[PDB]
């Protein structure tokens, strides 16, 4: 028992982290096979970041200008190319620590672990969710660019995120591993509207099932609701509309606890309408949405 | 910016995790040099756990009865000994992945990362605090025994905890790496009083400094207090008494924000007396105490 914001063990990703220096800019890179992936803004200086002409800046750079350090040893850059907002530096040595990996584009509402790095060295690991507005409320300082988000299924690491930028609002933005930004963001130091965010209803409900599994049952009530009545409450409280697919993904948690999904919905409805009343659920005084139904079953079953 | 419950990157600890099977019991072990450390209850069966005679149970066991698997390869056990509540299985092969390490006894209120493992395989990593009553509110299922808690200073891993038991209350108990239980607990399946817990005042104050650093300032007020007046409030709200040493450990955060420690104390006093009023601080609707002053400066500076 016990329920925590658990991240995947970062070991397989730590072995892929390198330092990438171009000119006076240093950030992190992801060494997989004979390719180091890093944010393309490594080629910029502070003067460039207002509106960088990346194609032009990259043309002034050659293979020898990209310094790649993997711990204390230097990697030999034999090629370079830009793909969307990432640079792919081809190196003459495949990473011996390359795990089985995949490049995935995650959906908003899904979670992943972040391995925050500085100068190609890992500082820490935390679990977070891709917000419905495609931002991440991470913990990132200057030089954290190039840190990646991932999920691990057995021995296969699915890289989903690469860190590029902190918006003036303090929230974070980045790309998939093909360099495509999540959300409407661009890699320019400019005011960028993040868009209206919502709470991930399915994840809150999944977390409500984890609370019942782990002992917390005070919020359970004698009521039920319909998807329609629930969605009217979800609308008023800026919660994502709940669909039959969300009810289906909650099937296992519903079967384990014997609490019908619409019965759990009615409990969430009462919590939205009345608050916690000074009470807690799994050590939180607010409704948590950073745990997916899969994360709950994984943590409550013990998959390694 | 951004503030998260960040755990240390678990890589160096993952490389030390092995599976230890004795009879019909399987749990995790920590392979450092030519020694595998595991909870001594590996020698028990369900029938034994009510009141095990560990000296007697161990006498029926020989080196060949302790099966130690490091991934897919078997380790050869050449010696065995009990030290407090841990078994030390001497093996004929030093772990090639042994990092620079230390065995430390942590103080209550300090934090550490936990690498939850099952069958010698890591499932996840989370950050937690040693409660003032020496329990840990972890996330542990059956077979998680042998999972360790640690801190990492550069390349040196300081092992502080080993998991042994979940109390009937759902909280966790374990030992230092010399097998000494933290708190009054014994490795017997019996009702065990955990003792009165308190909130880690210094850590709450440290977290209040992290909130100001990361943008959250609504709780700052026009008041100040004394250690005496604050301690009267801390008493009423089951908070640890604040001492001059705690004020001294908060010196750096006070210097960075320019907010005097007693001024921050007066803000915490108002939050204790009036609650959050439906507001949040760093994404939490309650007062967080799982971040030490050192954790705050580390996360807000970027140490790797
Ligand atoms: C000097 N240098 C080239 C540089 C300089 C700044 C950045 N930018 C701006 C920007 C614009 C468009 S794309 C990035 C970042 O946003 C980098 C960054 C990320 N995360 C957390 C941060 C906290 C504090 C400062 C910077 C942070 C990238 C690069
Ligand atoms: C069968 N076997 C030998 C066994 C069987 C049970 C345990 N115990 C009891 C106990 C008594 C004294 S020392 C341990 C544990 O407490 C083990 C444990 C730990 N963490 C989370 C758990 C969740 C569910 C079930 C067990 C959990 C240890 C060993």
């Amino acid at each position: 028992s016990g329920f925590r914001k658990m991240a995947f063990p970062s070991g397989k990703v730590e072995g892929c982290m390198v330092q990438v220096t171009c000119g006076t800019t240093t950030l992190n890179g992801l060494w997989l096979d004979d390719v180091v992936y890093c944010p393309r803004h490594v080629i910029c200086t502070s003067e460039d970041m207002l509106n960088p002409n990346y194609e032009d800046l990259l043309i002034r750079k050659s293979n020898h200008n990209f310094l790649v350090q993997a711990g204390n040893v230097q990697l030999r850059v034999i090629g370079h190319s830009m793909q969307n907002c990432v640079l792919k530096l081809k190196v003459d040595t495949a990473n011996p620590k390359t795990p089985k990996y995949k490049f995935v584009r995650i959906q908003p509402g899904q979670t992943f672990s972040v391995l925050a790095c500085y100068n190609g060295s890992p500082s820490g690991v935390y679990q977070c969710a891709m917000r419905p507005n495609f931002t991440i409320k991470g913990s990132f300082l200057n030089g954290s660019c190039g840190s990646v988000g991932f999920n691990i299924d057995y021995d296969c690491v699915s890289f989903c995120y690469m860190h590029h930028m902190e918006l003036p609002t303090g929230v974070h933005a980045g790309t998939d591993l093909e360099g495509n930004f999540y959300g409407p963001f661009v890699d320019r130091q400019t005011a960028q509207a993040a868009g209206t965010d919502t709470t991930i209803t399915v994840n809150v409900l999944a977390w409500l099932y984890a609370a019942v599994i782990n002992g917390d049952r005070w919020f359970l009530n004698r009521f039920t609701t319909t998807l329609n009545d629930f969605n009217l409450v979800a609308m008023k409280y800026n919660y994502e509309p709940l669909t039959q697919d969300h009810v289906d993904i909650l099937g296992p948690l519903s079967a384990q606890t014997g609490i019908a999904v619409l019965d759990m919905c009615a409990s969430l409805k009462e919590l939205l309408q009345n608050g916690m009343n000074g009470r807690t659920i799994l050590g939180s005084a607010l409704l948590e949405d950073e745990f997916t139904p899969f994360d709950v079953v994984r943590q409550c079953s013990g998959v390694t």
